[PDB]
């Protein structure tokens, strides 16, 4: 089996609900005096307050006006305070029966653990909406943290907060050995975080009086949402592979090449670890054996580098650099090394999927004796091949692409491709924010029909959810356009905008430029941080699973869940999906979404986001 999502919907109607309604000549402390006394839930917008139930014996203050009525369905003021009131109400119950603190932005309801001097709280997060005249509420389970030692630059206290008695708990305040801990407490699995959502929520609505749910409104089909099962797209190397690892391990690649490399090795992995340097030549021979199988020749060029003379670019200059450093210094952020290896990378990449570390020279070890071939030579090839074959199917030899796609991509390599061009025509992604949702430096990306990249451009500004000014996005999409036009010498005939977050830029102007070129087009917004969780039930075994592929269907919005994680890592997390125009299909603006995600030729393993708003600088 049964789809479930974290969302509920209530039988009655908006305009079905009967509220008090008093009208002042905004205004806040009357609200405050109103809720003091007569213990009832209010809500105010402007200088406009709503109840559901007639407020007695007031503090002071005469309303213009008090009316029982209605809402407006059609009046944006009268919807955002209905649903202010409906949220407030629902805090109100959480918090008198359920026994629940309304802390930060969430409610603090159970005790789960406590690990070292840090109190595990897990917190409700309730939002309330109108759409279709139709109340629906959302729900997410999260965690919050607080440190058990008492005082004997910031400051808290329960939901006060005295930021500039006892101090808070932020993972940026966290001890370097307490972060490690803490993630693995968060971790949950599927049936135990939608069990836990389901409990607390299921007792709320038993406390609950001024809307009724059905006995099961945890299910799709009584939300509205249709259900929907995506097939996996085909890549290209060098013909059809079904998977991604099928053809790394016997394809070509889809752009061969020649790179020169300037290894950087650390001396730290002699000095105190007792490393034999004939292992790093067979270390490297193994790469470029892989690589020259692979159609890719690794040229070599060592670099034994210190702090000394570095002078920004040390000895690479943006060229391709092979990392050995030990993870003891990698841990350390206050090292100079790995701020400059950051600067190289990039806020994208991960530091430690593309550096060689001594556990990974530990781990080349352990499987070198344990199939006694710990004793070749680097030079010869019927070693190395024998070499190659045994780490073929081992875990191990995952970690090893890590690094080889590692400098692919930096080294100017497409992979990979789509075997089949999807329903649009060129993509153009305004990426803003990092991969969980943090605001970046913003980047704009366009991607032909089978997922190559063809301009790529950087976007300043935007701190935090600000609009694109009128100039720059006006330049920018000309740009782009030109440059499409100058590599297939044609025009687009659909083209579609996937936008991080909220679509704030002016339409107008988009609409201009389309109409000046001939050009069809679509806006769609990517949410990364949906807040809600998918999954199928199964009675027989009584479990919660997430299936890879799987569409959530309503109006014009919907969730996809585009990954199969293991269970070890934690739960799938959706990706929202909004179509703002309305030209193309919704299904397939889905499925490019679903198909534009399988390009993660960054990475061995893949990603969650379509490649348009997820692509690492040049």
């Amino acid at each position: 089996m049964e789809a479930y999502i974290t969302e509920m919907v209530s039988r009655e109607r908006a305009n079905e609900l009967e509220v008090y309604v008093y009208v002042f000549p905004g205004v806040y402390h009357i609200m405050r005096a109103w809720q003091r006394a007569n213990d009832l839930p209010l809500a105010y917008n402007q200088h406009t307050i709503m109840a559901f139930s007639p407020v007695r014996h007031m503090c002071g203050y005469t309303p213009m006006e008090t009316q029982k009525r209605h809402i407006n369905i059609d009046s944006p003021f009268e919807r955002a305070l209905l649903e202010r009131l409906i949220k407030n109400s629902l805090i109100f119950t959480a918090e008198r029966h359920l026994h629940a603190k309304r802390v930060g932005h969430a409610l603090r309801l159970n005790q789960v653990q406590q690990i070292r001097q840090v109190i595990i709280y897990e917190a409700i997060e309730l939002y309330v909406n109108i759409i279709e005249n139709r109340i629906s509420i959302g729900f997410h389970l999260t965690h919050q943290f607080e440190y058990v030692y008492t005082l004997q630059v910031v400051h808290s206290n329960g939901r006060q907060h005295y930021t500039y008695l006892k101090p808070l708990c932020t993972f940026e305040t966290m001890q370097p050995q307490d972060v490690l801990n803490v993630s693995k407490c968060i971790k949950l699995s599927a049936s135990k975080r939608m069990k836990c959502t389901y409990r607390w929520i299921q007792q709320l609505r038993a406390q609950y009086r001024h809307l009724t749910f059905a006995p099961n409104p945890f299910t799709i089909a009584q939300n509205g949402y249709k259900l929907d099962q995506l097939s996996t797209p085909k890549v290209h190397f060098h013909r059809d592979y079904a998977t991604v690892v099928s053809g790394m391990k016997t394809g070509k690649l889809y752009k061969g090449g020649n790179i020169k490399i300037s290894v950087l090795f650390d001396e730290d992995f002699y000095l105190k670890h007792h490393i034999t340097k004939k292992d790093i030549y067979q270390f490297i021979a193994v790469l470029q054996k892989i690589a020259i199988a692979q159609g890719v020749n690794m040229t070599i060029s060592f670099h034994h580098f210190t702090e000394e003379v570095e002078a920004l670019q040390p000895i690479f200059a943006q060229t391709t650099v092979l990392a050995f450093i030990t993870s003891t210094h990698l841990s350390n952020k206050k090292t100079r090394s790995y701020q400059l290896l950051k600067q190289y990378f990039g806020g994208k990449w991960d530091i430690a999927s593309q550096v060689i570390t001594e556990k990974t020279i530990e781990a080349f070890q352990k499987i070198l004796h344990k199939h006694g071939l710990k004793n070749f030579y680097p030079n010869d090839e019927q070693h190395c091949l024998r070499v190659i074959d045994v780490l073929k199917n081992e875990s191990f030899y995952y970690t090893v692409m890590n690094i080889l796609l590692g400098v692919y991509v930096k080294s100017g390599i497409q992979p990979w491709i789509l075997a089949n061009t999807t329903h649009s025509d060129c993509f153009i992604g305004i990426d803003v924010s990092h991969e969980n949702g943090n605001s970046a430096a913003g980047m704009m990306n366009v991607i032909g029909s089978q997922g190559h990249l063809i301009q790529q451009a950087p976007l300043n500004g935007i701190l935090a959810g600000e609009k694109i000014d009128d100039t720059l996005l006006a330049n920018l999409l000309k740009q782009m356009i030109k440059a499409y036009h100058t590599q297939f010498q044609r025009f687009p005939k659909h083209i579609t905008i996937h936008r991080d977050g909220f679509w704030r830029e002016h339409t107008a102007l988009v609409e201009k430029i389309m109409s000046h070129y001939e050009i069809t087009y679509d806006i769609v917004e990517i949410i990364k941080k949906p807040n809600r969780r998918m999954a199928f039930f199964n009675s027989v075994d009584n479990t919660f699973s997430t299936r890879q592929g799987t569409v959530y269907q309503r109006g014009n919005e919907a969730f996809l869940c585009a990954t199969n994680p293991q269970q070890k890592v934690g739960m799938a997390q959706p990706i929202k999906i909004h179509q703002v125009t309305k030209t193309l299909p919704f299904s397939h603006i889905i499925e490019d979404v679903y198909n534009l995600s399988f390009l993660h030729i960054h990475a061995m393993n893949k990603m969650r986001l379509p490649a348009t708003i997820h692509y690492a600088d040049l």
